[PDB]
């Protein structure tokens, strides 16, 4: 009977993140999910027991090498189910399993897509590193959980080996691809005009339209991640490294979580610079909350999320338990809603993803038509952008973010993507400036990291 076994040790955040970095430089495949500013857990994935890669109807699991045709997440889950475990309520939400991503283009197994946009990045549709051995930092308790899988004798030997690896002193740290043209300002602006025609003709109400920027990669991706983490920390940050791509994720948005039968999504209405006093934050938050246009856009997407959770929840169980609540941390304020449902029996991880992915807040309403319009207008596949990073538990819990504020590093480039909610009265130029301003945190992280390596 497979089960997690765990030991909790006192540990400081700085020590965890510093020891992670030094252990990680010897692992060709690794991942960090970090609560940089407002979450509870940071999860270190150093030594995978398996890697799962799904692209264009083929999944490979290297555990041995298994492969299967079809829906990659369905293939993953039929293998992953064999390693399932019972929850140990003493351990963190993540107590072992798969960490990685669903590409936006996993949506091509959920709905019928045309093949119009260029796949120039070659992003996997799904990519998971699977862990029997993990380290989970609890920010609340200042403890490190060391977790391994057994079946009591071999348990504590494995846990004492993990404890030694995390406590042993280590020294201080020390192929050009061919890519398509992103949108021009004119290209973007004409696609805005096309969306407005589709809204006027009743096809859609709102569409997230996005633009990709790229620059030469001259610094190690983990250096870029440390800069983004210092300047724009968020609760759903992630660093993922493989030999062929690296992910630098600064996301503050949850797509979906499952804790037992409880399903949760948290759509963000908008984000704002904090003031200097609480009275100033109240007034600056109220300006977003009291905006009738913004409120109505948000009500539309909350309703979309309810109909999404509705597809796998017990009828009449879907509720909005928080509506345009204020989430403050570091220099930033989020206006955010919380939608909940009770998972109906028979529905699994794959059914939940098909219901909620990709998120309503980075597509539009209604979602299926909106994705057809996005695929028709955008010159490139989104790949990881507005996909989801997260974890599937052996115990059938899960937690996925939305990939925004993210650098995808491949083939000598750093790719940055951002968008804007196009509505019936959108001004093309204003929506183009909005999407360009949203890439500022990534542009700055890259610029700060490069200048940092010039210091001699
Ligand atoms: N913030 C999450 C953990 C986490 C960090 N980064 C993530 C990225 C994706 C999913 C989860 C996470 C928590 O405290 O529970
Ligand atoms: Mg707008």
């Amino acid at each position: 009977q497979r089960r997690p076994a765990g030991k909790k040790i006192p540990f400081q955040k700085d020590s965890f993140l510093q020891q992670f970095e030094k252990l990680a430089q010897s692992r060709k495949h690794h991942v960090l999910l970090e609560s940089a500013r407002g979450g509870r857990y940071s999860i270190a994935g150093l030594d995978p027991i398996a890697t799962v890669k799904g692209k264009d109807g083929i999944t490979t699991i290297k555990h041995e090498m298994l492969f299967k045709e079809g829906d990659p997440l369905r293939a993953f889950h039929s293998w992953f189910k064999t390693l399932e475990t019972e929850t140990n309520h003493e351990f963190p939400d993540f107590q072992g399993g798969a960490i990685g991503f669903l590409s936006y283009d996993y949506a091509r197994y959920i709905e019928n897509f045309k093949m119009l946009s260029l796949d120039d990045l070659e992003t996997p549709d799904i990519y998971f590193l699977v862990f029997d051995d993990i380290a989970v930092y609890d920010h609340q308790e200042e403890s490190l959980w060391l977790i391994t899988h057994v079946n009591q004798e071999t348990a504590d030997v494995k846990l004492s080996e993990l404890e030694q690896m995390w406590l042993t002193e280590l020294p201080a740290v020390t192929t050009a691809g061919s890519f398509a043209a992103p949108f021009t300002e004119d290209g973007f602006s004409q696609a805005v005009e096309k969306i407005k025609q589709y809204i006027a003709s009743g096809d859609v109400f709102q569409v997230n339209l996005s633009i990709r920027q790229s620059q030469s990669l001259s610094v190690h991706p983990y250096q870029i991640y440390k800069t983004l983490r210092e300047v724009n920390p968020s609760p759903y940050m992630a660093y993922l490294e493989t030999p062929d791509f690296q992910i630098i994720c600064g996301s503050p948005e949850l797509l979906v979580s499952k804790k037992g039968k409880l399903l949760e999504t948290r759509p963000i209405a908008g984000t704002r610079s904090r003031g200097k006093t609480n009275e100033e934050d109240e007034a600056l938050a109220n300006e977003l909350i009291h905006n009738e246009k913004e409120r109505a856009e948000h009500v539309m997407l909350v309703d979309l999320e309810r109909n999404d959770l509705g597809r796998v929840s017990r009828y009449g169980s879907v509720r909005v338990n928080e509506f345009m609540a204020i989430e403050k941390y570091s220099h930033v304020m989020h206006i955010v809603s919380n939608v909940q449902g009770e998972l109906q029996d028979g529905y699994d991880a794959v059914d939940i993803i098909h219901a909620v992915f990709p998120g309503g807040t980075i597509t539009g309403a209604p979602k299926v038509r909106t994705m057809e319009i996005i695929e028709e207008l955008e010159p490139t596949r989104r790949g990881l952008y507005t996909g989801s990073i997260g974890w599937f538990g052996y115990n059938h819990d899960l937690q996925f973010n939305i990939v925004i504020r993210t650098i995808y590093a491949t083939g000598g480039q750093a790719f940055m993507q951002s968008g804007a909610g196009v509505v019936i009265d959108s001004v093309p130029k204003h929506e183009y400036k909005e999407s360009f301003k949203k890439a500022f945190a990534m542009q700055r992280a890259l610029e700060l990291s490069e200048e940092e390596t010039k210091i001699r």
